[PDB]
Parts: C-alpha cells; structure tokens; sequence
C-alpha cells in the first residue's frame, strides 16, 4: 500500500528490494502489483505502463544479475 507522488523508476525498483511483496500506487503508473521483487502486470493497459514495468524488471535484472538459480524451474 506504498504510494508514490514521484515516478523515478531507480528509486521504485530500489524501494521494492524491502517491499518486495505488495502493490505501489505511483502517479505516474497508477496501481502497479509485485510479488517478491518481480512487478507484475495488472492487464494489457497503456504502453507507456508495460514498458515501463518492463525497464522496471531490466533494471531488477541489472541490479540483481545474479538470480540465484533455485527453484526458477526448466
């Protein structure tokens, strides 16, 4: 239930490393849903919305880079 009246898409994907688990309110985006770090997608909605979650998911990539291999399945 973090809402946030910035976009700045490093600082939200930073933020989301503690509030991993929840759904963020940014007014740039609206009502965006995450579960243990990976931002999911509420629907189709607008281009700007999904691309934006996605560069938001190449950054986690970019910070993360690891991804320790565990249960991510074949």
């Amino acid at each position: 239930m973090r809402v946030f009246p910035v976009y700045a898409p490093k600082l939200i994907v930073k933020h989301a490393r503690i509030f991993l688990t929840g759904v963020i309110w940014v007014k740039d985006l609206g009502r965006l849903e995450f579960e243990k770090g990976r931002f999911l997608l509420p629907r189709k909605s607008l281009p700007k919305v999904k691309q934006a979650i996605l560069e938001l998911n190449e950054l986690i990539e970019a910070q993360n880079h690891q991804t320790k291999t565990a249960l991510e399945h074949h």
